[PDB]
């Protein structure tokens, strides 16, 4: 409501895909994820669906933005803010518009600001591996992404000031409940091409068959009958974090280049413990007295980005994002100059 000017200013066209989420969070002083989720939380309409109130929205943002770590250089609220935004996004487009349905916008939204909450800046086998309490907890299988679910229920609804599920009711929430765990849960590492798979052979492939006939009134219902169920909106959905979480090389060039050096970082960091505390090495490559950024992203965009965003291009239709991956994978090629 009463919006500081930064603030104001830095969240002008968040309906574009170019936006400046560092001069939010410069502007917000490490706090994007509070502005920037009431606005967009408003924007849909999530409260009034939900039947919360604006001051337990307010609340709800700030014990989550909190839990995220700002000493993290990538995985912090910013990033999460980043991921929203990149949801939102897609959200927004008209192929997922006509397909999911209002409670599946409300746990994308709530998935996307949730699904790295109290990340340690390290990875899930180096958990695993140094024997953490929270990959005891989880038994070394999704440790981090059952834990940030977890946790993000045990701090809404455990308190009555943040729960923002409070007014709900059980049939509904149950359902929403499901599909958020089901969207945090989707974005782990390990379950990357099992997942790509699954949305190219349910969606993409039938969804080409169905384009044989062309734009019949029959066929266009059978084409809507065959998305819109359960099971294929649940592929959607973890399509959209996956891609969401991890559209960093589709943006603007600077904040490519950006997030490229945040995560790069945090992959150091863990290196350089790794050794010191006579951890084996789960990630060698990036070593901070070895590592290539240039090289690495090349590398990173080959094996996971070009075919998800490629397959879900095709779906949604994202000329701006695709152009983008053209862009900014060219100049990380241009970087050698030997
Ligand atoms: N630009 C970036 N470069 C690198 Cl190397 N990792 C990045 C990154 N943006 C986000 N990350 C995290 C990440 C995401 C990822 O895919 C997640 C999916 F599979 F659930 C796999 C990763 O392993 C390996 F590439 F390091 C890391
Ligand atoms: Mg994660
Ligand atoms: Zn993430």
């Amino acid at each position: 409501d009463d919006v500081p000017p930064r603030i104001a200013r830095a969240m002008e066209n968040e309906e574009y895909w170019d936006f400046d989420i560092f001069e939010l969070e410069a502007a917000t002083h490490n706090r994007p994820l509070i502005y920037l989720g009431l606005k967009m939380f408003a924007r849909f309409g999530i409260c009034e669906f939900l039947h919360c109130s604006e001051s337990t929205l307010r609340s709800w943002l700030q014990i989550i933005e909190a839990n995220y770590h700002s000493s993290n250089p990538y995985h912090n609220s910013t990033h999460s803010a980043d991921v929203l935004h990149a949801t939102a996004y897609f959200l927004s487009k008209e192929r997922i518009k006509e397909t999911l349905d209002p409670i599946d916008e409300v746990a994308a939204l709530i998935a996307a600001t949730i699904h790295d909450v109290d990340h340690p800046g390290r990875t899930n086998s180096f958990l695993c591996n140094a024997g953490s309490e929270l990959a005891i907890l989880y038994n070394d299988t999704a440790v981090l992404e059952s834990h940030h679910a977890a946790l993000a229920f045990q701090l809404t609804t455990g308190d009555d000031k943040c729960n923002i599920f409070k007014n709900m009711e059980r049939n509904d929430y149950r359902t929403l409940r499901q599909g958020i765990i089901d969207m945090v849960l989707a974005t782990e590492m390990t379950k990357h091409f099992e997942h790509v798979n699954k949305f190219v052979n349910s969606i993409n492939k039938p969804l080409a068959t169905l384009e044989e006939n062309g734009e019949t009134d029959k066929n266009q219902e059978v084409i809507n009958t065959m998305l819109r169920t359960p099971e294929n909106r649940t592929l959607i959905k973890r399509m959209l974090i996956k891609c969401a979480d991890v559209s960093n090389p589709c943006r603007p060039l600077q904040y490519c280049i950006e997030w490229a050096a945040r995560i790069s970082e945090e992959y150091f960091s863990q290196t350089d413990e790794e050794k010191q505390q006579g951890l084996p090495v789960v990630m060698p490559v990036f070593d901070r007295n070895t590592c290539s950024i240039p090289k690495s992203q090349i590398s990173f965009i080959d094996y996971f980005i070009t075919d998800m965003f490629d397959a879900w291009d095709a779906f949604v239709d994202l000329p701006d994002l695709m152009q983008h991956l053209d862009n900014n994978f060219k100049y990380w090629k241009g970087l050698d100059e030997m």
